[PDB]
RNA sequence: UUUU
């Protein structure tokens, strides 16, 4: 790789400062987040018209620190009284969930996904412009979710950090397993597993701090006590790596450092994990679900995929890593220069070979495309 | 391999 210049004060300030922004500019207001609450409110009441007992949920990204303006409203619907699925057909209530959810004058849309490893419904809220995301007894993406809101809450730098990462893998368009590439939740692992094995590292492994609570057949124990953090993690404080250092660093640590090929991505241990121990050596990035340890979440990547991610990346570190001639004067937003596509894809879209011609997701033959 |  091209070997990276030394940086002043100005250009680090710089890089800090742009960080930050993508956690301002894209963080919901406090006013939209409750709009997602009022939701979810409305919908679990109309359902109870039908469904009596029926409990809706937030999760995913509307509820672990990290979300985005306009993202999908990810809600998780069980049954009063009801501890697990075992006795729930899932794939036949998805179907008798649309043919309700049709009824609601204020949805349109509506399109049961019952062939994906978690089936949902999803469809399309007229008046806040959302779409939304229903599954079935999600038990354990509502415990991840609870795990990735205590790590954003261990310190500032982690949302600014997951935030950058966000808008950096949207604007090169690799940020959907719907479409190929990686989900935004694969992403925001990668950058909590690269601040864990940072030195000093800037966050501890929670699931290592302390028991055996099993759900789903797995241990769900993380270390949930953030207030009491400085008594149980030695390492408190000791990383004081600004914003954009740690941006960079990502960068370089993906691109210069981290072994795909022997190394597994894995938030639950600190210990390094390798690809041979989990027989997950097929792939090349392979990332690891903290509960759901059978779960490689880069098991979609085709080959072409994964050099498109990794060209992303490469180019990232240039971008940020290398300043140019006339910056920052001659560029009235410092957001488009850095994150530029035409630069960071080199102008070329992301692959599609294995999405439908029609809609460009992937999952389905063109009989069943909904676009058709 | 369409949620997280
Ligand atoms: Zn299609």
């Amino acid at each position: 790789l091209e070997p990276l210049p030394p940086l002043t004060p100005k250009f680090l300030n710089i890089l800090d400062q742009v960080c930050i922004q993508c956690y301002k500019d894209f963080s919901p207001t406090i006013i939209e987040d409750q709009a997602r609450e009022h939701i979810r409110q409305n919908l679990e009441s109309f359902i109870r018209q039908d469904f009596p007992g029926t409990k809706l949920s937030l999760f995913g990204s509307s509820k672990n620190g990290f979300g985005f303006k306009q993202s999908d409203l990810a809600v998780c619907m069980t049954i009063n009284g009801l501890e697990t699925a075992e006795g729930l057909d899932c794939v036949r209530t998805i179907e008798e969930l649309a043919r309700v959810l049709r009824k609601h004058s204020g949805l349109r849309n509506i399109l049961p996904i019952t062939t994906a490893k978690v089936p949902i419904v999803k469809f399309f809220h007229l008046r806040s412009g959302l779409e939304v995301d229903i599954s079935l007894y999600n038990t354990l993406a509502l415990h991840n979710t609870r795990l990735l809101s205590a790590y954003s809450a261990i310190d500032p730098r982690v949302k600014y950090l997951c935030y950058t990462m966000k808008v950096f893998t949207k604007m090169c368009d690799i940020g959907d397993a719907s479409r190929g590439s990686l989900s935004s939740y694969a992403y925001t692992l990668m950058v909590l597993y690269f601040l864990q094995q940072r030195n000093p590292p800037v966050i501890p492994v929670l699931q290592e701090i302390y028991p055996e609570i099993f759900v789903d057949g797995w241990n769900i124990y993380f270390f949930d006590q953030i207030d009491e953090l400085p008594t149980y993690w030695s390492e408190c404080g000791k990383n004081t790596e600004s914003v954009g250092q740690l941006w960079l660093g990502l960068l370089r640590f993906y691109t210069e450092e981290f072994d795909f090929k022997e190394h597994v991505i894995s938030i639950r241990r600190k210990s390094l994990l390798t690809t041979f121990k989990k027989q997950w050596t097929s792939k090349y990035i392979v990332i690891e679900d903290p509960f759901d340890l059978n779960h490689n979440l880069g098991a979609g990547l085709s080959r072409k995929m994964t050099n498109f991610i990794m060209k992303a990346f490469i180019n990232g570190r240039r971008v940020f890593g290398i300043p140019v001639k006339g910056f920052p004067k001659d560029y009235p937003s410092k957001m488009e220069y850095f994150f530029d596509p035409d630069v960071l894809t080199e102008g070329e879209l992301a692959p599609n070979d294995r999405c439908c011609r029609i809609c460009g997701k992937i999952g389905h033959f063109m009989k069943d495309c909904p676009m058709r």
